[PDB]
């Protein structure tokens, strides 16, 4: 467990790109059309304090905007993206203004299927974000990581 104590999920709202994406099955990113490969645009947070994202995801030979309610739990940097209430959202880590890391995670079997991403306020490669991401990720059993560079960051689907 890594999380990110007084996560005031107002203050995430806006602008973020995926700089890189962690996974524990290579299956869940190996492709562009892979089940958790997705690509955040913009978090609108609920005055409820549930979380909108935008994201994209490559689709029917298509990069598809895609809108996804993560409602609130009793744990602030935890939420639940609905399926049976299956998934869980986890805020890592954030400081709102340069960096945010989030992991999602099957409750059925956790490390069958985990995902992370490092999201960051601008298109370019923040060294100390990705030495956050890293460090958060050496304790998880994680078989793909990937990360893209500022051009692919102002593309649809990282194209």
């Amino acid at each position: 467990t890594q999380t990110m104590k007084g996560l005031d999920i107002q203050k995430v709202a806006g602008t973020w790109y995926s700089l890189a994406m962690a996974a524990s099955d290579i299956s869940l990113l190996d492709a562009q059309s892979a089940p958790l490969r997705v690509y955040v645009e913009e978090l609108k947070p609920t005055p409820e304090g549930d979380l909108e994202i935008l994201l994209q995801k490559w689709e029917n030979g298509e990069c598809a905007q895609k809108k996804i309610i993560a409602e609130k739990t009793k744990i602030p940097a935890v939420f639940k993206i609905d399926a049976l209430n299956e998934n869980k959202v986890l805020v890592l880590d954030t400081d709102y203004k340069k960096y945010l890391l989030f992991c999602m995670e099957n409750s059925a079997e956790p490390e069958q299927s985990l995902a992370c991403q490092c999201l960051v306020r601008t298109p370019e490669v923040d060294d100390e974000a990705l030495e956050k991401f890293d460090k958060a990720l050496k304790a998880l059993p994680m078989h793909i990581r990937l990360s893209f560079n500022p051009t692919q960051l102002e593309e649809q689907c990282h194209i």
